[PDB]
């Protein structure tokens, strides 16, 4: 619940990450290449909770998996989620299928994250790995954009089946504008520098 | 941001103040005795925050002040408050205007709440108050049930001004049905067992 305290140690990586990430992007913005993601649980009601894994960038949602009831990402399952993410990123982004452009992949250091195996898929599909801080939703646009609008909407839901949020999640991520997608990301550099003028502290 | 990691002494407290609050309420139901209240910024762009300060039972909301952008409780504004919200009860609930029964107060212990002259005043205005748990807004019915509610309804809210906010407010308490404040007040019992169950931990 209440909110996690940085420790000096956090709050340092934090401000050393964002500097980094804005100073980089200050000489040559890098934000139309992240493709990002995160993992949150949605709960329904049988007559229990799903996993959501979703993975976007600017133009929207690129590839999604809803897990079976109770079931959860190791490091097996995530190297597998990445290969997927590929094989849909080569789909519906040209810009990547033509390799005039490498993929900014932004996500978090979850243990499945960062497993041997998922590290070699990391290199071999040769994304560039940003730095996320550790204990930092608030620069993770998957937290702080798309799931704080989704939980929102969620709210007023009573899921009744696995199939229901599958359906809910495709009508919710469609009527969203792709300037709603783009914002989330652009709102990037603007985050960095509030972390950076906290001294690596949460912030307003 | 990210949920605070409980140390022994948190976990402690918790579980027992939950023991002790859930065995005396199978010995004798307290639930419709409890007053209860919280605090909550709200942010306005002005052409900007009020601290929402709401005190509230199972019937509905009693008495709250928006407070003017930027300033704060200190001890002395919340003795005023509490002189206030009594003088409110009287006037709304004539069960405690005719002292048949005695006030249960349930809030946090945010310091300007345990000032020196709140606790007299709290003595003096004779109400119990119930224990509460440090780090414990999944035990504080304000914070799980009625800003967890208004949190959602209030995201797609761009207020204008200090006097929006306040419309906002009035509609939004009275559009809640009785069985709404209901509710949140008496799921309490059912937390204080999830707690217990935990052993003074977080829970689902
Ligand atoms: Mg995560
Ligand atoms: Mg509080």
């Amino acid at each position: 619940w209440v909110p996690h305290e940085l420790n000096e140690r956090q709050m340092e990586r934090r401000k050393n990450t964002c500097e980094i990430l804005l100073s980089r992007y200050k000489r040559k913005s890098f934000l139309h290449r992240i493709v990002t993601g995160d993992e949150k649980w949605i709960f329904f009601v049988n007559p229990k909770k799903t996993m959501l894994c979703v993975w976007w960038d600017q133009s929207g949602v690129i590839y999604y998996e809803l897990l079976k009831p109770g079931e959860t990402v190791n490091a097996a399952r995530y190297q597998q989620q990445l290969i997927n993410l590929n094989r849909a990123l080569q789909r519906k982004r040209p810009e990547y299928q033509k390799r005039q452009h490498r993929v900014i992949f932004l996500h978090d250091n979850a243990p499945s994250h960062t497993a041997r195996a998922v590290r070699d898929t990391l290199e071999t599909l040769n994304w560039e790995v940003l730095p996320h801080a550790a204990y930092s939703p608030d620069l993770a646009p998957s937290d702080y954009h798309l799931f704080a609008s989704m939980g929102h909407a969620l709210a007023e839901q009573r899921f009744d089946s696995y199939e229901s949020v599958k359906k809910w999640l495709d009508e919710w991520f469609a009527a969203k504008d792709d300037e709603f997608y783009w914002r989330g990301i652009h709102k990037l550099p603007e985050r960095w520098e509030k972390c950076v003028a906290s001294d690596g502290k949460y912030f307003e």
